[PDB]
């Protein structure tokens, strides 16, 4: 085929016709600029926000965060909550692990007091409770802790002959379908924490519109012991912007995600902040000597912090 121009035009209608029936994120080029909506739940880390493309989590979708135990998910999730919350939004927390610490959550910015919590007996109850709580069209964000802890009724009792094995993947399958509808039809985004899959996974893997692979990189040293960690997240799936994009941020013990720290790391890799060796400078005057001093600077001089964060959004968005 001695073609050339008439190709790019035909390929247009291809994609064009693909999206028209399968959705707008069905086909993409890893290079495509990202589409951008009105609502988006900031994750609390400008780095990851600019790796999700839309600058934060997508409403009306189902998000999946998975990875080793003690990676960062619940933090990354609780943050999403604090944001959705600080915008006058209401959130619920479906607990199947019984491992939430409000003091921490509160430090991150969660308004625990008005944080709706639920602790289901069986897995179905947990998902059925999340359903209506979703159909009310009142919740902004809902997070189910552990897709691996939602044991079906059967297993929880004595089981049945009929045909068992793989009761979750079904409990999930069924659930996910009935739910997907109410989600992308109410504007409530739902987060599913997965503990490192094949569990109830499969189902979710596909329904999920954004899949996050969270993992700890190093144990952030601090001259002393260990303030926080160096988490690395990678959107393995993302129907809202080109996927396979990754980000890294710090999680200070008891402090949570270091917004400021991200402000700096993104700052330098965007030319807005300079590095005169150990020295962190920003458009003239100095920020400090060493990322921590820098961070410690931004944390209090919160007035400038916002300036920098503001500009990075005018630079990429
Ligand atoms: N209650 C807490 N108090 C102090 N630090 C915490 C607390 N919960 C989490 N962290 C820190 O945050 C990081 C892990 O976030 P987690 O909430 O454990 O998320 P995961 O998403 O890692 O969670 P499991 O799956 O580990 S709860 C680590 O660096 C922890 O030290």
């Amino acid at each position: 085929m001695t073609q050339t121009p008439d190709r790019e035009k035909a390929l247009e209608l291809a994609v064009a016709q693909i999206e028209k029936s399968y959705g707008k994120g069905s086909v993409m080029r890893l290079g495509d600029e990202a589409r951008q909506p009105i609502s988006v739940i900031p994750t609390g880390s400008i780095a990851l926000d600019v790796a999700l493309g839309i600058g934060g989590l997508p409403r009306g979708r189902v998000i999946e965060i998975y990875g080793p135990e003690s990676s960062g998910k619940t933090t990354v999730a609780l943050h999403a909550v604090a944001n959705a919350q600080a915008a006058g939004g209401v959130a619920a927390f479906i607990d199947a692990e019984h491992a939430l610490d409000p003091d921490y959550a509160k430090k991150l910015g969660v308004d625990t007091d008005s944080l709706l919590v639920s602790q289901p007996d069986t897995g179905e109850q947990a998902l059925e409770i999340a359903d209506m709580l979703i159909r009310s069209g009142a919740l902004d964000i809902v997070v189910i802790d552990s897709v691996a802890a939602l044991v079906p009724r059967a297993e929880l009792e004595g089981e049945m002959g009929d045909s068992h094995v793989g009761l979750q993947a079904r409990l999930m399958s069924q659930a996910l379908r009935k739910m997907t509808g109410a989600l992308n039809n109410s504007g409530t985004t739902a987060i599913f924490i997965n503990q490192l899959t094949t569990t109830g996974g499969k189902a979710l893997k596909f329904y999920a519109s954004v899949r996050m692979d969270v993992r700890r990189v190093e144990t952030l040293k601090d001259g002393t012991n260990a303030v926080g960690n160096r988490t690395r997240v990678k959107v393995v799936k993302n129907k809202c912007l080109a996927p396979f994009k990754q980000a890294e941020f710090d999680i200070l013990y008891g402090k949570g995600i270091s917004r400021e720290g991200s402000l700096i790391d993104m700052g330098v890799d965007q030319g807005l902040i300079r590095k005169s060796g150990a020295w962190f400078t920003y458009e003239g005057e100095q920020l400090g000597q060493g990322k921590e001093n820098a961070r410690n600077f931004l944390v209090e001089n919160a007035d400038v912090a916002d300036e920098i964060e503001k500009k990075i959004k005018e630079k990429l968005g």
